[PDB]
């Protein structure tokens, strides 16, 4: 495994998007130019969302700061149990 200033960079805006959260993280998955990252969110606010809706959300949270979801991996939930 490895890390970009930019998996820290996501991380941050992504606490705020997501202050609802039971579960938050990221990963680089691009050791030699920071193209692709895993992000693993759930959170009590994705309950009147499908699966694309919750993606758009965590998709728009690092869009203004990086825009490349071409590579981003996203796994979203609400806790609801």
């Amino acid at each position: 495994a490895t890390q970009t200033e930019g998996e820290l960079r996501v991380t941050q805006i992504l606490k705020e998007k997501f202050p609802r959260a039971t579960a938050i993280k990221v990963t680089d998955i691009s050791g030699g130019c920071g193209a692709m990252y895993e992000i693993k969110i759930e959170s009590e606010e994705f309950k009147e969302k499908r699966t694309v809706q919750q993606h758009q959300m965590v998709n728009q949270a690092l869009k203004e700061e990086i825009k490349e979801m071409h590579g981003l991996r996203i796994f979203t939930s609400v806790p609801k149990r």
